[PDB]
């Protein structure tokens, strides 16, 4: 079961026009939309609104 | 170019064991890791750490 209070983060491997290819904790790489100011090598979080 | 100060959010369509299928603003649906407490119908954000 997902751990309560655990933040979810991914590493930015490639980015173009606000769309980042990120590596998740399990090592899987996927495209996501990322905010402006995010560069390759930066870390992003997935958080509940 | 990505708009500066614009938050990135996605809608949670399906979730299981901390892995959500979310719909991005463009309508594309993808699996992501999501924090504990995220249920179907919730909204998540992608934010720089």
């Amino acid at each position: 079961g997902p751990m309560p209070g655990k933040k979810v983060v991914a590493r930015v491997e490639e980015i173009l026009d606000g769309v980042a290819r990120v590596k998740f904790e399990d090592g899987t790489k996927k495209l996501i939309i990322a905010p402006e100011g995010v560069k390759v090598g930066d870390v992003v979080e997935v958080k509940k609104v």
